[PDB]
């Protein structure tokens, strides 16, 4: 399942570091989901409890997140915010923001929470045209779409600060990355696994952000930018 | 074996792509040299010395302290990112394999930053403790060096760390060894050290004086927040 070398490796990780801190709220948010038919697209408690650090060790306060579903990394993300935090969140989809949105609200960190329904890359567009939002962002976690990826990239660079940080998630893709092409592999698999192989060569290639490619989760590339 | 990861080729993927492309030449040069040596098994793998590196830059370290430098890999991925008027406290019972790489660090313009003491850590973190100054004063500790003094070593660094700095301890996953039953094989020194880390593990997910994170970087890295 994981990208370790053994479920035993992984389990433990869980048990014994993730599980006994992981907030109840999440808890409860993570439990809601797995009855969800869509619930393999949920971020790994362990992911959940590295963004949630991750914010607390940047200072971040005006974060986005692209991809919400259910909202287990939203609810991480908005936990670790200060009180007066926000996060501009995007989703073609509402439905299952708002399957999740009680177990934030009882968490009492909803009012953080700027949720638009419908797909991410014009509202990136709305903000850019104004230069209020340049540089205005702390944070980024990127979890949606992968063939637009590259297209996010472009236009986040201008939104998030100097020194800010951008999160690409899923950019191990399974480990499908290092499969041959006859290898076996779902559709899905197959048809974003060619968008990911290109992501990953064009952020070690782009000198505006320096990069940290870890095998958290289903893979995350961390992007600080420098330019 | 390479890596924690289910493969290697996985593992080789992450360094050719995403690590040895953005690798400083000095830390190509430290490595190649390091590799040389009868213990290079004991450098910090290049991912994580990527990692440590932005890590520094992300919570904005100033002053910083290692505990177990061998030929410096960690160290210098650490005063690359430090600004330039950042002190790294380096702390080994071995000085001769530090000078082996102290020119790397030299040629790459960040050795001023290093102070480098011969000797155990533990007297050092005590002689630190003993001067009010001190408390609360550092940014970031990274500790790699014995397990059998890990927990010793995080009760004096709660006191040298300040509110909301991190302490990272290295090797928290120790081969995979942690989920192998006491039955199986394993090296003498994976066997010897392996209890201590179960325990230390434990440990730090119950103590409330810091919020964690276990990561499968190198062979498992434990950040450690200090929140009280
Ligand atoms: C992997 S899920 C997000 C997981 C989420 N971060 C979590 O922790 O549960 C991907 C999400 O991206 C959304 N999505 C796909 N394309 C999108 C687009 N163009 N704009 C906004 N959201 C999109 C999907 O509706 C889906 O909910
Ligand atoms: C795993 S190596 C450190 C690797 C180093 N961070 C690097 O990147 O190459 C462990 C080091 O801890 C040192 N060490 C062991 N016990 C120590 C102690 N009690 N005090 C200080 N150093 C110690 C050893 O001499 C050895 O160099
Ligand atoms: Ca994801
Ligand atoms: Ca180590």
């Amino acid at each position: 399942k994981s990208l370790l070398k053994s479920d035993d490796l992984y389990q433990y990780i869980l048990d014994t570091s993730v599980y006994p801190r992981e907030p109840e709220s999440m808890k409860e948010l993570r439990e809601i989901t797995a009855k969800h038919p869509w619930n393999l697209m949920t971020t790994s408690a362990d992911e959940g409890q590295f963004l949630n650090m991750l914010i607390k060790l940047i200072g971040a306060k005006k974060t986005m997140e692209i991809g919400v579903y259910t909202g287990y990394s939203l609810l991480a993300t908005a936990l670790a915010l200060p009180e007066d935090g926000t996060i501009l969140a995007m989703d073609i989809n509402r439905e299952n923001y708002e399957l999740g949105l009680p177990c934030i609200e009882k968490a009492g960190v909803a009012h953080k929470i700027d949720f638009r329904e419908g797909p991410a890359l014009p509202v990136l567009d709305d903000l850019i045209a104004d230069e209020k939002n340049h540089g205005s962002f702390d944070f980024v976690f990127v979890d949606a779409d992968k063939d637009n990826y590259l297209n996010y990239h472009d236009r986040l660079l201008k939104l998030v600060k100097l020194g800010g940080l951008i999160g690409y998630d899923n950019t191990l893709w399974n480990g499908s990355v290092v499969l041959p092409d006859d290898a076996p592999m779902r559709k899905y698999i197959r048809f974003y696994r060619d968008f990911v192989l290109v992501l990953n060569k064009a952020l070690a290639a782009d000198e505006r952000v320096e990069i940290c490619q870890l095998p958290v989760g289903d893979g995350v590339t961390l992007c600080r930018r420098v330019k």
